[PDB]
């Protein structure tokens, strides 16, 4: 048992958080001690409030926390199997999401590599799409081609792709592997932009192994949508010069942005593909990194004979028996009407902000509502600002947005999006 | 769905760990139940308890489906099932921390929490990077270990992973280039720890880290050394001015007959990895601790900041079911209960010395090898295991055992029993 005031204690002298120091935070972080549905309870003034959690806990509570179908999935597996090894042994909670992923993501996409992290599957795309072309007797085709503005993860392999200014990577200076990157991909289509990149990949073709890319929304290297036409022509564009596809859907899986899976707005298949934050529901973390048939079979018939890669908690029998649940509970219901109503929601919520002096854009993806300011939204001021008004908001650089639990309601859509038009109006004066 | 369902879903979906897809020599069993230190797996087309001698990938230490670490989870599950760690804090990981600062080697003060090993080594080595880097010192960044380790399967984990053990012959111009040394005796030479200063010192000015697994050696080959090397790495890190790395997500918790293994030579590393046993191998959750001074140098650097942050970073109910099984192996005579459970690994597998085919048979805590004069072939060790009650797993040319703390005399025994009759097969044929 600890006190809010003990854990505030523990946690300055003992606690990294994500992207955060010791002893030099600008503002402590705030104690959690509760969440169910769309709602966190936490600490402030010593007093424990209830807010939205307009984050979904950064894209993970897609149905809300503690939602009964999800705590049932889990109490049931627990009684049975908390988990067993998966070298040498199978189980039907694996069976049963893999069944289910091959089934819902883009066609093709027939193996299931589970894994525990989203940043891991990451690095599990690589090697797949590097141990496919030495299965092809091309060592050479080693590079990762990408457009700027992503993200893919910390570990060093992801860092690598990621968008290098908003991955500090001045700051890592002959330690990463030296990735081609492409032009940021703007909103609009413009054709242009995919000559230019097929120019671009056209000359390193004999040295990439792959392109990785975000579909449709680049997450934390700046919440930024571009036309899923893009992707079209990435497709067409990797199928003519030789080049694995790899879509990122770790941040859009799962009816994100509108569709089940992102690559479903151009109807497009990657040849391997990454999920992971809302794939348990918000509960669990877990990952898992799908590939073609013909993927599969290149790296096992490759010299190697497998793909050198196994995490100890892999296809953990807990994290896939809720995930089970999660993906059943969202196919289980008229999901597509249900994120347009939250995308409607945030547009019309929203609205009022792109008139104030400070902000820049307004745009909305699927349950992803973003405004866009002219300067440093100032964490000391935003965070009270909405939990004032009962929301829980984390703007970064010059982003106030949002991606809000699928289970929010019209009237919790209107207090966040009114919260988040208010942190602009303060960006202001 | 039934097992014969499963295995169909599993041999056209599933990856399993370092396999082919269609070319598994065997197929894997299905798993249907695991409670205290027996699974219950299927076997022409039946149920059958067999012990689990591997601990799930050393991971069970408490058993499985122990009701003090299934009551945490499920008390856990009511309150809180996860919220983002980006700006807020909770109790499961104030106390985590408490305890994981309190138990571990002394001067290891802040906890970076992350959801496996090999992305808890990465995180130690951006430790120690911007370590450097917050010093002014930006050449150091290379890694030296010694020959015969394991660090995980991501691509930096890779790059200090046996050079043969983890195929670098297959993985040459991707892999950062480290600084290896000859795999570390099992008796104390001194002569081994001077060469290995000497090749340290040609090296001190691009060294970020030394980094190893202390006293065992898993993955890599089940090998034992002197805990004294320990003493001598601390001491060259300590006049060449090279952080010190132990990989103790093997080693901790027990499995050595100390709390970690650093603690047979007194020792206290600069870093810390833990991560197979942390959650009694219930789900994937790891830690990476540094000294005070570690963490205040990185947070007056350049970024102000360790440039990491997992999704589920700090998961509370991974964090809860961690408190429980650190809490329930420090509220026992732990030491103790090691000491008869590796007496009974001595005794029972003594017997195996005389076998034609086995070249060692070492003991150390709660960890149990055969060496034999060949590669075993699973499909004769794994049905001849299952025979005899217990499900092993041998690799290369190793038989062993890392089993459950909770296993009585008689199941050790049985264990062991089992081991020398898979032994036994190797030299017959
Ligand atoms: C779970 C949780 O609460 C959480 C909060 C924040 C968080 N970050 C912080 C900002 C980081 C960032 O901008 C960035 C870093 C490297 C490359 C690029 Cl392109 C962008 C991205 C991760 C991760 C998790
Ligand atoms: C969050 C994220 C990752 C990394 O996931 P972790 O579980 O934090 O490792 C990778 N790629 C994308 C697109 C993401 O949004
Ligand atoms: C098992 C192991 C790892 C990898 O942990 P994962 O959770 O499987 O990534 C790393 N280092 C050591 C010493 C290990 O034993």
């Amino acid at each position: 048992g600890l006190t809010p005031e003990q854990i505030i204690a523990v946690d300055g002298a003992h606690l990294w958080h994500p992207y955060s120091s010791i002893g030099r935070e600008a503002v402590s972080p705030v104690v959690a001690v509760a969440a169910h549905g769309a709602w966190l309870t936490l600490i402030r003034d010593g007093q424990p409030i209830e807010v939205l959690d307009a984050m979904s806990s950064w894209w993970t509570a897609i149905h809300g926390h503690g939602h009964p179908a999800l705590d049932q999935a889990l109490t049931t597996q627990l009684r049975v199997m908390n988990h067993v090894m998966f070298g040498g042994l199978t189980h039907e909670p694996a069976a049963r999401l893999a069944k289910l992923l091959v089934d819902i993501t883009p066609a093709g996409l027939d193996t299931v590599f589970f894994s525990d992290s989203g940043s891991v599957s990451v690095e599990v795309a690589a090697k797949m799409a590097l141990q496919y072309w030495r299965g092809r007797g091309l060592p050479g085709k080693r590079r990762l081609m990408t457009w700027r503005g992503g993200y893919h993860g910390d570990t060093f392999l992801a860092m690598s792709i990621c968008d290098p200014h908003g991955g500090m990577h001045s700051l890592w200076t002959d330690v990463l592997a030296a990735q081609v990157f492409a032009p940021q991909v703007p909103r609009d289509y413009d054709p242009a932009y995919s000559a230019a990149f097929e120019a671009q990949l056209a000359q390193h073709a004999g040295e990439l192994a792959a392109v990785v890319v975000e579909p449709v929304v680049q997450g934390a290297g700046g919440m930024r949508f571009h036309d899923p036409r893009y992707l079209h022509d990435l497709r067409d564009i990797c199928r003519r010069y030789e080049v694995l596809l790899i879509f990122d859907e770790i941040a859009t899986g799962f009816g994100r942005t509108g569709a089940l899976f992102a690559a479903d707005h151009a109807g497009v298949s990657p040849d391997i593909m990454c999920v992971g934050k809302a794939l348990t529901g918000g509960y669990l973390s877990l990952a898992a990194t799908l590939c073609t048939a013909d993927v599969a079979h290149t790296i096992s018939a490759g010299a190697a004979g497998a793909l050198m890669h196994g995490p100890t908690f892999m296809a953990n029998p807990l994290a896939c028996a809720v995930s089970v649940a999660s993906v059943e509970l969202l196919l289980g219901q008229d999901w597509r009407t249900r994120i347009t109503e939250l995308a409607a929601g945030l547009t019309a919520g929203l609205d009022t902000a792109r008139a104030l002096p400070a902000v820049t854009d307004v745009r909305v993806c699927g349950a992803i509502g973003v405004i866009e300011c002219d300067r440093p939204v100032d964490l000391a001021v935003a965070t009270p600002a909405a939990l004032d008004r009962g929301v829980w908001l984390r703007p970064f650089r010059n982003l106030v947005y949002a991606m809000p639990p699928y289970i929010c309601t019209p009237a919790e859509i209107t207090q966040i999006t009114s919260a988040m038009v208010e942190v602009a109006r303060l960006v202001g004066s």
